[PDB]
């Protein structure tokens, strides 16, 4: 049963990859939640539903690369459900931000522990995918919401609406 | 706590798009399935993974249509889990072909009887939006997908893998 | 023997569309015969001639477009004989603006009583179908007729050969 | 006295269109009272000003969408008074918006007893016109008024007239 | 209550443009109602019809251009109820020629009037905004209504339904 | 009762042109039902549908230039019945190809007898009409199907449900 492609890819890295696509279809739809959110009429930020819906669509792309990965090596995809988000309801513009910032940590933990097993396994070509597609893109992302929870602080959100209608306006739009 | 919005839209109708949500993800993630089973190396049928894929990319269009219309309405968005497909291994081209047609004849009927509760709860908004984004979309796929097993028994799927690598190269490159 | 895309689709809606196609084959026909009367040495309109000849051509679209229906849905056409035309001789531009208006308001009765079929056997799609590419057209086509016989009463048709010739020439040219 | 043209369209369907005709025309005059108030010198809001001129000219398209559907269906055309607005002076760009998203659920309100009518009336011609060009048009109508009231209040409308400045400039602008 | 920019604007010039809003909307509203006259199945002239369309949307700009005056100087404006027409039937195409050419001419004695207000309260603002934008309009139409006039009944109007349906060609197509 | 164009055309040619409009009408819906047929989902080949509905379309036009010369002549067209195909079902692309090859040399053996008989009345525009117009696209048309059946028949039809598949792919398509 053994794939006619497959060359040192461990039965622990392409579980590892199975759990990796559950978790960036899991962001992909928390993101989801998010974005119909602020499309509410009683929310009504039309900037951060852009913006979180932009996100869900970067993590399910992110996921289907993973999937062309585990086929590339001659893995075995195994799909699982996806969890329904933590949250129906995020709060405030703010919120979402930091709970997106805390996400995007957790995936980048994920994606640090797979790279430290192809290290382990001595699976320099899994290493440098997750390096190389993986990596600094979950740096970017972190800092960028980072950047967006201290301008949102520093101008008085959640208790101004003003804070988060003039982000959404200058800074989302 | 009612929507401003919300005018001749009935908790059932609401509770009716929630589960439709449901269905359009999951239909989204059974394509996704069965997508990538034709990238195994082992399967190697370009075109339906690209046809799946395609599909798979218009389920969850469909489902961000839903979530849009709820917050139209002054609904409220309550997501559920995602269920993992029926089957990790989709066996043929023609196997495939015969599973979708078979979602989405049940799509299909989960339309039929949103349109019908919406005739019975008089809100024609929500019937006229059943009526013309989702019914005649279904009939077509439902007919293509027809077209396709018809196609593909003729050639002589799955007992001949020269018809499937035919059918993927002239009809469904 | 029922076909593998049928769902919904009752019997008796199958026999009205089998109808319907008949009857739009038939109006295509009337059509054509009163576009020929007007292309005679002895008549020699050949606006009208243009104008007929055109709606004979839209009739036989929607035929088609009726015949690729019962197709989608699964039904089975079953042709019948085209009768022809009541007049071999449509005596004037008056009379046969008069004589379409007749048959168009036939067809739209036909086609209310088979929205009416589709509305009591809770099929939306076929009544959608119908709503949508049949009954605002033949309202349209009612209220143009109805102003052409208005037009040509008013201009002193069929008496002055003069009311019918300048009604051709600004009119339907 | 009946139209030549006039098919399956009943006196009441006729009286509830001319009522009909009269209501948009009289939304049309409150939009337009509306759009000259912030115009004022002591309001000076000027897309506010812009925003209500342009609903103000699209409610009167819709009554003559009305008017052309009457004659088409052969109904004949009743002008009423058009009552004066309710107010003269709006008080606030979010008082205005209230009184607007009040205005266009009662249009909506209308619009629903109208098809309810059509329906009852077994006519599906005026039941699609309606579907078609007013119903989704309402919704969102209806939906983009309430983000807009949601913002304003957010923002600190009407107490803050740096809110309503600012909603003008970037919302409205 | 004095609005910062009022200046040599007597309470008698804000009544009297507060009149003549009325009589403008009221005037684009008589030619609404002529326009979809000429729209019916049995009038059928479309030239006619959209002639007078095209007078009813000039007379809403006229008000239009009145209301910014009334704020330009400081007026408050006060809108009124917009009496319905005369008639539901305009009769031909001569009798509502003659009827505009009757409501131009009370438009001008009007403006007239105002002009007069003006220069006995050396309001030279006002008289000149009279004089620019709506004496010389006034004239045209009333010259334009009276060849109208003129020709329709040199070709036989009403009696000839010819003399209208050619006039309606080649005058108002 | 002559036409004041009539020449040297006699009443047994006239009756005979009748007869070819007929058989043209015929021809044109025995094409038609055979272009759904091939559009049913359980038969789906889609290019065979297009192919029979192109030479729908051609029979129809051909019948129409003999409605032209039965008046450029200045005889009258009497219209008969279009009978009903003898088939509702067609069986195979090569049964259907075989009923056409044979209903092309019924129409070719009926243009045949109208030359005979335009050159029996010494009628030479008649004779030239035929030639000119429809005896070489009769024999093109033959020489095209036995080329398609013969094609069919080395590729394995209707036997191999490929022959019929590739067929319409490479030659129809
Ligand atoms: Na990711
Ligand atoms: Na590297
Ligand atoms: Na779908
Ligand atoms: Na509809
Ligand atoms: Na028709
Ligand atoms: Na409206
Ligand atoms: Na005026
Ligand atoms: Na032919
Ligand atoms: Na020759």
């Amino acid at each position: 049963s053994t794939s006619q492609v497959r060359q040192n890819y461990h039965q622990d890295s392409e579980a590892a990859i199975n759990r990796q696509i559950n978790l960036e279809l899991y962001a992909s739809y928390v993101y989801l939640s998010m974005s119909y959110y602020f499309d509410r009429d009683d929310v009504a930020l039309k900037n951060f539903a852009k913006y979180f819906l932009h996100q869900s669509h970067e993590e399910r792309e992110h996921a289907e690369k993973l999937m062309k990965l585990q086929n590339q090596r001659g893995g075995r995809i195994f799909l699982q459900d996806i969890q329904k988000p933590d949250c129906d309801d995020w709060e405030s513009g703010l919120n979402a931000m930091e709970c997106a910032l805390h996400l995007e940590k957790n995936v980048n933990q994920s994606l640090l522990e797979l790279h430290k097993l192809a290290t382990d396994k001595n699976d320099p070509h899994l290493c440098d995918f997750i390096e190389t597609h993986y990596l600094n893109e979950q740096v970017k992302a972190i800092k960028e919401l980072g950047d967006h929870v201290t301008n949102l602080r520093k101008m008085g959100a959640p208790e101004s609406g003003l804070a988060e209608y003039l982000f959404d306006k200058h800074t989302l739009g």
